[PDB]
């Protein structure tokens, strides 16, 4: 049960308008012969070109949806199209690219896949809604053979070059021409009923069909995270570090102890609401105020209605005190809130396209969380940068500027001059305010909310 036999049975029922007259009976090991590859019984890490849905799960930051429309198969030029929007059109001699023989858009293939894939993955997982041409056009760009090494560094070989009879990893591979050892997976043996756009469009409305190869491309990657990501939820899979996860984690838990604890200083709410996370700890352990947790799991698909987790008839009263929704998604949330959101939006190595708008935020799990809404937060407001620091003016043990500052809420900077320990200890924590908003997060508080409240807890 480690990786996909190659002896399993493939459905070819939907290659069999490109292919007429393809067996009913199929296994990956003909499959992969009828594609023109020779895996000549070789135990050296690379069992099938094919592989599980709980191994593409495992490797989601390889996905990249490929799709080959005939224009006109070896008389025919075909149209490659990918997730990342492009289109190159092969002549056997959405950015779309004039007809090109195969020597040169092999070429292309690699630079694209090792621009989009360098920090995300050390490998490729072509995914597809297979009808014939995608598969049969993989000979012309894709070589095969042992588990290799980069040239030029000691991660896995993504991609060989002719020219130097070489291979290389995603980082190396400028001048390469094959795709080396991909791995791929077909969305239609999952069992679908109807063609691809009709199963797309059931879950997502963002990405249209404007009748282009990698439109298809596109859709079919979309199908696949919402299927393995979105409707399936499995937060025991573990991911790589590929970047920053480790700092980012630390930042959020920073702000969210400064955030929660100024707001209690600020307006001394008796009762503090903790939506979200079921394994949830207080973040500001020594604060006065009755702390009340309320269990909910990351929303996946919908962000959840306000009224789903609050009425059907806890204090009841969560109007009573402040609600904390700490990355806990919801349609709109009410005036008494602090409150973390994931934005979707932005671009990074650790947040993946979605579906319906929504991204796959890998970060040690895989979240897939739905689409940022700015009209979620109009009863709240942008929550501004601020440092609070009650703790003592001392040293204790990196060279010194002087700090000024109107956001340094602490006795010294009451009393005139920012002592030392406060100045550094003020520029850590906006080194992790500002890794935490360009990673996505967005902070939004109570319109009351005003840090001139925290000049007077310094008596
Ligand atoms: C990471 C990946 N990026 N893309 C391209 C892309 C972008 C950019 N926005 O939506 C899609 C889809 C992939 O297909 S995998
Ligand atoms: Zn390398
Ligand atoms: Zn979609
Ligand atoms: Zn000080």
């Amino acid at each position: 049960p480690t990786h996909l036999s190659v002896d399993t049975k493939f459905k070819t029922e939907g290659l069999c308008v490109d292919i007429p007259g393809i067996p009913k009976d199929m296994t990956y090991r003909r499959l992969i012969s009828m594609m023109g590859f020779k895996m000549n019984y070789q135990v050296n890490g690379y069992p099938n070109m094919f592989i599980t849905r709980e191994e593409a799960i495992r490797h989601v930051r390889a996905w990249i949806g490929f799709d080959v429309e005939g224009c006109h198969g070896t008389n025919l030029p075909l149209q490659l199209g990918f997730s990342t929007g492009v289109n190159l059109v092969a002549v056997p001699t959405p950015l779309m690219y004039k007809g090109l023989p195969w020597n040169v858009v092999r070429i292309k293939i690699v630079q694209m896949l090792s621009d989009t894939l360098k920090n995300l993955s050390d490998r490729v997982v072509f995914v597809l809604w297979a009808h014939g041409f995608e598969l049969t056009s993989m000979k012309y760009f894709v070589k095969i053979g042992p588990e290799r090494t980069c040239c030029l560094c000691d991660r896995r070989a993504t991609c060989f070059s002719t020219a130097s009879d070489t291979y290389a990893c995603w980082h190396h591979s400028i001048g390469f021409d094959y795709v080396y050892n991909p791995f791929m997976i077909d969305v239609q043996q999952w069992g679908f009923t109807g063609n691809l756009q009709s199963n797309h469009d059931l879950y997502c409305q963002v990405h249209g069909n404007a009748h282009v190869a990698s439109c298809d491309a596109i859709m079919t990657r979309c199908l696949a995270v919402h299927e393995c990501f979105v409707k399936r939820v499995d937060w025991t899979i573990e991911y790589p570090i590929i970047g920053d996860e480790l700092k980012i984690n630390a930042a959020c838990r920073k702000v969210q102890h400064m955030v929660v604890k100024a707001a209690l200083l600020a307006d001394k709410f008796p009762v503090l609401h903790d939506i979200g996370n079921p394994k949830a700890i207080k973040c500001v352990p020594q604060a006065d105020v009755e702390w009340k947790f309320y269990d909910a799991q990351p929303c996946s698909d919908k962000a959840y209605k306000i009224e789903e987790l609050f009425y059907s008839y806890h204090s009841d009263k969560f109007t009573d005190g402040v609600c904390l929704f700490w990355n806990c998604n919801v349609d709109r949330y009410p005036a008494n809130s602090i409150v973390c959101r994931f934005d979707t939006r932005v671009l990074s190595n650790l947040n993946l396209p979605g579906c319906d708008g929504g991204s796959l935020y890998v970060n040690k799990h895989a979240f897939h969380t739905p689409a940022f809404d700015k009209s979620a937060f109009v009863n709240l407001k942008q929550l501004p940068f601020f440092y609070y620091s009650d703790s003592p003016c001392e040293s204790h043990g990196i060279d010194y500027v002087p700090l000024k500052s109107a956001t340094c809420i602490t006795r010294c900077n009451l009393g005139g001059a920012v002592c030392r320990h406060h100045a550094n200890e003020y520029r850590l924590y906006l080194d992790a305010y500002n890794m935490m908003i360009s990673a996505g997060f967005s902070l939004w508080v109570y319109k009351q909310f005003d840090t001139y409240n925290l000049w007077n807890t310094f008596t």
